[PDB]
Parts: C-alpha cells; sequence; structure tokens
C-alpha cells in the first residue's frame, strides 16, 4: 500500500497524482487528474481512490468543482463519477459503510453547511441533514461509524467547534470543542482517537496537534509537528499519521512529517517532488506495471 496525493496548489491548481512508498522512499508519478484541482479531499472505497470537490485556479479562470473522480491503481486510469449537488472548494469527506460523505466547503461566496452522501454501487449522490455550522476548510473523520466535522471557517469566524453526524438518525450534534481554533487543519482517525493537526486560526499557521477521545469526550494536545502548516493533507498508513505539504504563511511546503503514536514523536520522512497545499490524500494498494 502507498500514500497517494492528488491535486494541490502552487501558483495554480495542480493535476499531479503521485504515490509515496514509506518503505523504499520513492514517489511514483501516475495518471494526471482530468482537471487541475486544489482544496479537494481524497478517500478510498473498495480499493479505488476518489478525488472529491475542490477548485480549479488556473491562469485563465477560477471555478469551484462539484466533481467526483475515481482512480483505479490496477489500470492507472481515472474515470468520472456523478457529481455532487453543488461545488465544494475546501471540502472534507469521510467514508461510512462504503459510502462517501461530502461535508461543507465553499462555492464562490456560499459557505456550505450542507452534506451529501455518495453510493458507489449506484453512482449516485443524495443530500443528508445539514451541519449545525457552515464550515469551509473543515476536517472530517469517521469513528465507529459516526462522522465528525472539526473546525473550519464559517465565512466570518474560524472555528474550534466540532460536531458529530449519526447516519441512522440523520442528525448532527455538537460535541466538545477543540482547544484551538483551526481552519484547514488535517483531521484523521488513528487507533481510536480523532487527530487534528495544524491549520490556521486567523493569525498564525499552527504546528499544534490535539486528539479526541470519545470515551472521555475530551481533546488533549500531544506532540506538535515540526513545521506549522495550513491546508495540509493527512492520512494514516500502518499505524502512523503522515502530513503532506501545506502553507506556512510564506512557502508552499514539500515537507512530509510522520507521527509515531507509540513514542508521541514527529519526524520528517520525505519531501514531495514539489511543494503544494490543498491536496487530497489517501492510502491504497500499489499500482500495476
Amino acid at each position: 500500500r502507498l500514500i497517494y496525493t492528488a491535486g494541490g496548489y502552487f501558483r495554480q491548481s495542480l493535476s499531479y497524482l503521485e504515490a509515496y512508498n514509506p518503505s523504499d522512499g520513492t514517489w511514483l508519478r501516475l495518471a494526471d487528474l482530468q482537471v487541475p484541482r486544489s482544496g479537494l479531499a481524497g478517500c478510498v472505497v473498495g480499493g479505488l481512490l476518489y478525488a472529491v470537490g475542490g477548485r480549479n485556479n488556473s491562469p485563465d479562470g477560477n471555478t469551484d468543482s462539484s466533481a467526483l473522480d475515481c482512480y483505479n491503481p490496477m489500470t492507472n486510469q481515472w474515470s468520472p463519477c456523478a457529481p455532487m449537488s453543488v461545488p465544494r472548494n475546501r471540502i472534507g469527506v469521510g467514508v461510512i459503510d462504503g459510502h462517501i460523505y461530502a461535508v461543507g466547503g465553499s462555492h464562490g461566496c456560499i459557505h456550505h453547511n450542507s452534506v451529501e452522501r455518495y453510493e458507489p454501487e449506484r453512482d449516485e449522490w443524495h443530500l443528508v441533514a445539514p451541519m449545525l455550522t457552515r464550515r469551509i476548510g473543515v476536517g472530517v473523520a469517521v469513528l465507529n461509524r459516526l462522522l465528525y466535522a472539526v473546525g473550519g471557517f464559517d465565512g466570518t469566524n474560524r472555528l474550534n467547534s466540532a460536531e458529530c453526524y449519526y447516519p441512522e438518525r440523520n442528525e448532527w450534534r455538537m460535541i466538545t470543542a477543540m482547544n484551538t481554533i483551526r481552519s484547514g487543519a488535517g483531521v484523521c482517525v488513528l487507533h481510536n482517537c480523532i487527530y487534528a493537526a495544524g491549520g490556521y486560526d486567523g493569525q498564525d499557521q499552527l504546528n499544534s496537534v490535539e486528539r479526541y477521545d470519545v470515551a472521555t469526550a475530551t481533546w488533549t494536545f500531544v506532540a506538535p509537528m515540526k513545521h506549522r502548516r495550513s491546508a495540509l493533507g493527512i492520512t494514516v498508513h500502518q499505524g502512523r499519521i503522515y502530513v503532506l505539504g501545506g502553507y506556512d504563511g510564506h512557502t508552499f511546503l514539500d515537507s512530509v512529517e510522520c507521527y509515531d503514536p507509540d513514542t508521541d514523536t514527529w519526524s520528517e520522512v520525505t519531501r514531495m517532488t514539489s511543494g503544494r497545499s490543498g491536496v487530497g490524500v489517501a492510502v491504497t494498494m500499489e499500482p500495476s506495471r
């Protein structure tokens, strides 16, 4: 299994799909996305990689994207899927029961609180209950088949609140807020905790990391990253967290850091082939040759 990064931003939105091998350190260059996009999210269902939402910032135009596209590592080919009901730049997504939930994001000046669910076996999207909060640059994770939306920006204020979606009640409930306001943080599940790493609080890019224990409904700050960063990508591979790129207020980072939960330590393990922010990241089997 490899860490795949899709899209991103450096001066303009990007079409790169590259896959990192934590063992042998290589970055594999794979088929370009059909459209350059930044602010998208990535996920894997079955063994297929999905690129969801985002925005195409190009020298000739700037369009948010409702697109859903699917990458098959066995063919090294992208195929479109049915699109979401609206464009969603700076989206978060999570997977429950083999279905993809698309959460928040922006379309122009619209800041979504809406949420919709994709069923791959029908290739179709349906709207679900909207969040309590409009959230762009929202971090999303799934724990025990409940869907969490963490932080973001509501168009006026950046957020430390978090809320939780119950699929079978079709309702959102506020949970305990994070210690730190964060939009564009990296949010993932590791072991049985929700991690929120980095992001932006409206004054500084952040290197802090905190984690939510559902048993105690509390957020605790752990080992902070080496490099402050907003709009980073994040994923879990073999029991460790990987954060990719982002923006530190000056530079589009190529740094990749890795969190070992057993030692509560971060280390820099590689650099992307070029710095970028706003990627979609996810883990799936290695391609065929």
